[PDB]
């Protein structure tokens, strides 16, 4: 199974790019999005949101042959400078890379349900 | 043998030892880069081993690679490139580059990446001989 975690803890850049590693791969792409410059946190119902990535990452993978994608989203409070997703995308040539990571955080970002709070301490 | 950009210079390594997706990652993080994009170029097998090595003075190479990174932020505001390249002998596996592009969005660091990886392919000349 690909590499698809919802969790609480800090993500692991680690953990992506090895999920998505291999003898074949010649292109890795990976995106990073963290959190900008007061308190955040993001809530979930974790069984739909890892249903709809991993959704996500079967219609990526789909696209050319072998494509390789894996993602971890954070929930939970977050801090200035905290990843709140990785995205890992690997395929023997670097341009399916690059198609699979964008189509991935797009995807994502349309059709991930998630709760945005924002307050202040 | 190891030559590294640090500071407010933009990140440019030149090494003979594995490159490291940490350090590159490090470079361009910020409290205004919201997405960041690192690519990852390996090699791959084809039917076990790949000598690299530039066609050029490695000064005149540093020069190129910050040329296009400059290039690159260019394109937009808040853009951040960073590269890192590795010759000598490398494994099946082994990263031979690792770019690093942020930007307060995604987009423009997905541009500046790409724009990135290109540039340095068709600017950075590399004798290249695989073995067994
Ligand atoms: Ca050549």
């Amino acid at each position: 199974y690909p590499y698809c975690r919802l969790t609480d803890q800090p993500l692991s850049v680690d953990e992506v790019l090895a999920a998505v590693s291999g003898p074949e791969q010649g292109g890795i792409v990976i995106f990073v999005g963290n959190v900008r410059d007061t308190r955040l946190f993001y809530e979930a119902y974790p069984p739909m949101v890892i249903r709809t990535l991993m959704s996500i990452i079967g219609r990526c993978e789909d696209k050319a042959e072998g494509v390789r994608v894996a993602v971890a989203h954070r929930t939970g409070e977050l801090q200035i400078g905290d990843a709140a997703v990785v995205i890992g995308a690997s395929a023997p040539h670097r341009a399916e890379a690059f198609d699979a990571a964008r189509m991935c955080i797009e995807l994502l970002k349309q059709e991930v349900p998630i709760w945005k709070k924002e307050f202040s301490s």
